[PDB]
């Protein structure tokens, strides 16, 4: 509308992708112009899919959405924060080359903005719309994150199913969560620096924190607090070298 | 209606709880009048519910409700078991400050219920029956639990995704159980005694018996039985140290 | 309608299992005549079954089923692999009698069938299609199946929940998978080879290969390749017996 958030690349690819995936299997056009091209924004367009998901006869698509519009007016920097965690997904993975790929498909991002709505309507003290979102998310995306739990931008969650994250855990800006991961168990549960990677599986129990840049390996089960800049492995998990 | 049955803290203090949360968010009105206060019973809004979330084209809403009124009837101490599985999530997760949190929200919960229909008609011969209603419930909350499966009052199902457990396995009274957890492999699967708590991701695996009053810490892989009044951890697990 | 083609005793068993089953429990007659009885054929019970598991606003049972019809058309092979993958059930699982149980009601076995949709439509270039669908079954099987990745027949998917398999992977004929397993990270994910089990929660990971005959020990963290016939055990995987 005007000045520099005109630039949006992300929005622009995920347009053009849905145009000429729409082109290639016309049946999926309902799907495909209900979701991306009918919608005046990339806001807009991941509000609706993530209510889509979501939706419920016991609470409706519309009223998930009309939520979500409050949400985005309330907290305006979701407009990046929503990019930036498109932008992870497009960086981290080479199984998905299109910007729309985690917006249409990733259980992943649907859940990281499931969990953005969800805490902002605890912290309104709407807690039942906050648990009813946690319910759901953990039904439908197989990720349980309690609502009180503080999420940064840029996280890639990674396949998703089985993850679970406790009501004190922090996960702070650049973090990648694989599928099967706890955070778990005053504050009583992890708290992740930036740039950290958490391997398949993997269990972070307690009130400890792992250090920016390390890397937990699939499978490790970790009790005591990481070093920044180390991977860990093992049950428990021992340090194994050094990372960047 | 009559006698010591009328005391009921648990259903009063729901009905209490969803009467304030209407009123503070108005929007859920539809879902917690539905659920809660046009029910005339706490057996009711919790067979209600749980119908609901497992209601599909194939198998109404409508249908499951009738089959679990068919089960309370002839299962009069489901009463008291869903009261003592709602009260065992109250006082063992500080997560969740109220009674009503299980019965609206946590699958875990519904998973308990619904193995108990699954069970019961198992045992009735209604094997499809019970073979969908497991099919349901593994989709949906997550849980594959055999129907022949035997499963005690008292029991937390934390947070549930992932849940396998075997034909043959028996759980005892006021168990925990985590997340990722596997009871599996005549009998060929594990038997829990009461007390126990099971960490998130173990794997109890054969015709093993893990004692009262035991832990299993998280990531366990527990190929031999277990003594009472014990915490074990490891792949495989040892005994760590003693526990009460 | 002519020739050996018409000797199928899976398909003779199932109808006369779905007779048996809808006297017993009439309630469930439009399941079972809608997903068995009114159907012409075994290919038709399980493409309509998935279908309709599948089946959402988003994209329709019968869009889904028309698509999955197309595919049988360009592979007629999927009658007898569909055939082979109920034989492994029936074959490998104690828990289930019937040959009707996992075309009905077992997720594991929709998935495979559900990759085998995805992997064509992917190859055909409609990588939209691939990817919605592998997101649907990832949201209602909880199994996450890149489309490019090569399944054989007679895959049994034990429990499933959980399972996340990667692009590049490879999976040979007669191989078991239970719940919880990673087939994960040019070529950078497992090749398995065939006859191999692989245990509950066991993560694989790499461009490596597990030999023919070999078994994955439940909670296994698997990364070096696997001999032929041996067992494996342990974080990090190490071998702890022969076997057949
Ligand atoms: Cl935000
Ligand atoms: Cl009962
Ligand atoms: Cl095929
Ligand atoms: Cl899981």
């Amino acid at each position: 509308n005007a000045g520099l958030d005109q630039v949006d690349p992300i929005w622009h690819s995920i347009r053009a992708e849905a145009e000429e995936a729409t082109r290639n299997d016309p049946v999926l056009g309902a799907f495909l112009y209900a979701t991306i091209l009918n919608q005046p924004s990339l806001e807009e367009a991941v509000m609706h899919r993530i209510a889509e998901r979501l939706g419920h006869p016991d609470v409706s698509a519309d009223i998930l959405r009309q939520t979500f519009d409050t949400m985005l007016e309330a907290n305006p920097e979701w407009s990046h924060v929503l990019r930036v965690d498109i932008q992870a997904v497009y960086d981290r993975d080479p199984a998905y080359s299109r910007f729309m790929d985690p917006v249409l498909y990733l259980k992943g991002f649907h859940a990281i903005q499931t969990h953005r709505l969800a805490h902002w309507l605890y912290k309104q003290g709407r807690k039942d719309f906050a648990y009813y979102l946690q319910s759901r998310s953990s039904s439908i995306f197989q990720t349980d994150i309690h609502p009180a739990a503080r999420l940064g931008s840029g996280l890639f969650l990674d396949h998703a199913t089985g993850l679970v994250v406790g009501e004190t855990a922090v996960v702070e800006d650049n973090v990648s969560i694989l599928h099967g991961v706890t955070l778990g168990g005053g504050d009583r549960h992890p708290k992740i620096r930036q740039g950290v990677l958490i391997g398949a599986g993997a269990k972070i129990l307690g009130n400890i924190q792992v250090g920016q840049c390390s890397k937990i390996a699939a499978g490790s089960v970790v009790l005591k607090s990481v070093p920044h800049n180390v991977t860990v492995a093992g049950v428990p998990a021992r340090i194994i070298g050094e990372t960047g």
